[PDB]
């Protein structure tokens, strides 16, 4: 059902794929039936044409990666490197542009070094945080990890895609230290301190000397990353997660206000995470269980789930690090803030009376322990697919509320029940929204489309930009970064014809595209 | 005495600085003998044609750079951009290559914003260290800076340079959040969520979307940055200053052991300073005042020294941010790390029995207050110049012992003092020396150049790398970072070549060329 790229011949296609072959293995060579896990499995458009992998390659290391591109080159055949290609919500492991070849990286899962006295890993693409963790978990080493929730995906693609998880290292390209890229000429080279041969110092100092350029390779087609560093957190000497939930829906006013200098400071040492009664609720419990109703959730409804589950119709979470002396002190600045909110409630784990509940769930999390769990906002609804929205801005009250009232009205009015989320990473703010939608029905997908074009139009207009995006929306995203006729853009155009003039990496990723398809 | 750069005719270089003068006004073209000021005030150099430049442009604003950098395309003139060239032991304000025309941005120093509730400020590249300090206090704003120490400099072109200061906010160019930028081709770029027309999130989240750039625009001639944002730390609950001295000459081995899981952890909020003897003793201190001979000083003077002005062979300075209880924590836990050392001495500022004294004047820097002070390093033999090799290694007392043998024995016997500390970071070492020599005589200029080239020499073929340098050795330190065939800086050239075709922003910075001059 796929086609082919636009400008490439069956003949060129055909070499291309036989060369491949000559190259990794004819074994590792995907086509016909064997590229449906390379679909979106949250399926968006309702055209079929759209988004499609022809093909896929699995090298096994990095000069198999170099002697593919070379070839690509050679025939203009787009390719499309994953990771682990777990980048569910945001197109999974298929591209922009139907007709790219899938590069898959997953064979290259190789944990090249985990050190411990200086905190540190450093991985290949395939690494999973399910298989660092557990060999961490097995040498016994003293080091946690950051990960995202649920927990699946690679070290390396989630990193790149400016991903986040619920630790003090919870901005993951912020951690990341050092990496091996193959351009998109098939050239290969090594950022910082990885340049000086003889090094021991890759993974300890970012910047080696002269230009920093490993952010131009995250969110980008500008080349493939074969190894990246990555800084680990050592065990701290104590650990206190908690739940703040508070009762009425317009307390988030004034709970964002008194988190903003708790985070600017540093108070609050991981990432604030306020969600919404249902995004909390579905952790524990289903729709259908509290509600027979088609539409979203009533407000008596919201007073029930509140009343069984300890929630509130907003729920903080974050956690304490360190001495219990240095607890203790953050914890009586944290809980001081809130106490004279009306309705307000503190829990640590020892305060939950449920055994299976949010904040024992959220402290695996805030800890760096990869999970899966049985119930979350996916089953809601009784399945579905997910899509995210989450722009930027600033740590206020007055955007909090106004971000919760623009996006709960339209995604109400659409029929979803609202999931948000107030994040806070440092200095940033985030209104997060959470729409589950049934993937297999064509007036969903419109509606649901429909609905997220209209989120992103509103929310730009009042100053509130994407950070992060499903590869269906990639042009519309970096079409909000227009300031001066586009001349970012403009730029990373400049760059992408010199690193990739016959555009043969993942073409309209983040919105760049090449000489050739623009 | 300043020649032509090389490929340019006398009546273009006329034609261009005449243009230049329509465009900022004739007042603001310095020729003949206002140069002077932009000539390196430490002159390594024998060869009085090396590092000179022709001219100078002071402009009032972005759009004006805008203008000249269009005039230099057309002209094949090119500009040495400084935000205010107070890059003394790097080059001062002079360019690489002789010929260059230096663009002054010393009259762009406006501080566009400083926002308490968010702990930022957004600043042109005049604005001083001591300017943004004196902005801070006169509003009463809660907020700290961090400087360098002496305390002068520009806050952006100091954070360019990958600069650092004595706070928790010591990496300057990792606080540094939204840039504008002049491309070498005119056009006018805004990074991050500066892309993004009627954001308020400029400096509150650095990524923006798609690729990372800011990074490419420090140490790079890549462009001219025209307005940069930058996190500013608020005013913590509480700041106690101390020094830890070390006896024997041999304790920096495991006094850097029992600092790297400190560090490593955050247990050190600032980046760890151990100094030898005589570059604190400078502060309070000359060399004739202790000894008469010509050579470095003895033994015996050592000892002198250290009882008169309470100090060690070894001086670590560091400092405890937040309250009391917090402190107190993290004070427990550092001194017991050093208890067991014989010769071990701890102070605060009061158990310092001397009024001007070296904690006394570290304290400030560390409090993030901008200084001169009466006496330093560059006073101890009576006058003269400075330069510093900084090199990256890790954070072990075999690397630091390493480092202090093979470097001190070459700079003693050369005829200089040893003057080197050890600082860490995060999970960075760099065993940082100084030499400061006498710069109006050849000879003397000679000896320094030579013995500067064997340093890198030999501290590379262990694997320690420099990350910031003078430019007088701009390309030998490129050549470092080698591997693959210089694969790192032939990617650098083809981002260069890309961004500025005519090669008109400061050919060579960083070693990077461009295709007219390679
Ligand atoms: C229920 C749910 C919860 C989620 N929770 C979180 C969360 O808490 N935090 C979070 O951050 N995300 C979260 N996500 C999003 C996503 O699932 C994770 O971020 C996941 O870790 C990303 O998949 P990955 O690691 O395999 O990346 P990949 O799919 O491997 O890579 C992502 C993208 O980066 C680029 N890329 C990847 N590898 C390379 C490479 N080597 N070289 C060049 N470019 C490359 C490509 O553009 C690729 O499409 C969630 C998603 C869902 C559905
Ligand atoms: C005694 C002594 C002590 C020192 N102590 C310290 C210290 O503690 N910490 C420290 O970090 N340094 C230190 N230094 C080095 C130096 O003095 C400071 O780093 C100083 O702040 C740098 O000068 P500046 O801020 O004016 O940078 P500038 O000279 O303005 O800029 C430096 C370079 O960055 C680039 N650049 C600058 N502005 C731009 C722009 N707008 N666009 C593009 N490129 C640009 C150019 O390559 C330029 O040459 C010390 C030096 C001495 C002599």
């Amino acid at each position: 059902a796929a086609p082919l790229p636009e400008g490439v011949s069956a003949e060129a296609m055909s070499s291309a794929l036989d060369r491949f072959a000559r190259i990794v293995g004819a074994d590792w060579v995907f086509t016909e039936d064997k590229i449906t896990p390379y679909e979106d499995p949250y399926t968006i458009s309702n055209d079929e044409t759209e988004h499609r992998p022809y093909a896929a390659v699995a090298p096994a290391s990095t000069e198999e990666v170099q002697e593919i591109v070379r070839v690509a080159n050679e025939f203009g055949v787009p390719l499309w490197p994953v990771s682990r290609g777990k980048n569910f919500a945001y197109g999974g492991a298929a591209p922009v542009m139907s007709g790219t070849v899938v590069l898959d990286m997953n064979r290259m899962n190789r944990i090249l070094e985990v050190n411990e006295e200086f905190g540190y890993a450093l991985v290949e693409p395939g690494v999973s945080y399910f298989e660092l963790y557990d060999y961490i978990q097995e040498k016994g080493l003293k080091l946690w990890i950051d990960v995202p929730d649920t927990g699946w995906g690679s070290v390396v693609g989630n990193a790149l895609d400016h991903g986040i998880g619920y630790t003090p290292y919870g901005d993951h390209f912020a951690m990341q230290c050092g990496m091996e890229v193959v351009l998109p000429n098939g050239e290969v080279v090594r950022t910082g301190m990885g340049a000086m041969p003889g090094n021991n110092t890759w993974q300890l100092f970012k910047y080696g000397y002269g230009p920093y350029v490993d952010g131009i390779f995250s969110q980008s087609n500008f080349g493939v990353v074969t190894k990246m560093g990555i800084w680990l957190m050592p065990e701290p000497a104590g650990y206190r997660p908690y739940l703040i939930t508070f009762e009425n829906e317009d307390d988030i006013e004034t709970v964002t206000e008194r988190l903003r200098p708790l985070k600017v400071a540093g108070v609050i040492q991981n990432g604030a995470t306020v969600r919404s009664l249902v995004l909390d609720a579905a952790i524990t419990r289903t729709k259908s269980q509290y509600y027979d109703g088609d539409g979203p959730i009533p407000p008596s409804v919201a007073k029930t789930m509140m009343a069984d589950l300890d929630l509130g119709m907003w729920n903080f979470c974050g956690a304490l690090y360190g001495p219990p002396p240095v607890m203790d002190t953050l914890w009586t600045a944290i809980r001081d803030s809130f106490a004279d909110i009306p309705g307000v409630k503190f829990y640590f784990p020892e305060d939950r009376r449920h055994k299976v509940d949010l904040l024992l769930h959220r402290a695996e999390t805030m800890k760096g322990v990869p999970k899966l769990t049985e119930f979350n906002f996916l089953n809601w609804d009784g399945g579905g697919g997910h899509v995210g929205f989450s722009p930027v801005s600033p740590i206020t009250g007055k955007d909090a509320i106004k971000q919760y009232n623009m996006v709960s009205s339209r995604v109400r009015e659409y029929g979803f029940d609202y999931m948000g989320l107030l994040a806070i990473g440092w200095r940033d703010l985030h209104h997060v929204t959470v729409i589950v939608y049934d993937k297999t029905d064509p007036d969903e997908r419109k509606k649901l489309d429909e609905l997220f074009n209209i989120l992103v139009d509103e929310a730009a207009a009042e100053g509130y930009g994407e950070y992060r995006t499903h590869i269906r929306y990639m042009d519309r995203i970096a079409k909000t970064y227009s300031w001066n006729d586009n001349a970012l853009w403009k730029m990373h155009e400049t760059i992408k014809d010199a690193l990739d003039p016959n555009g043969i990496l993942a073409p309209g990723k983040s919105g760049i595209w090449g000489k050739n398809r623009r």
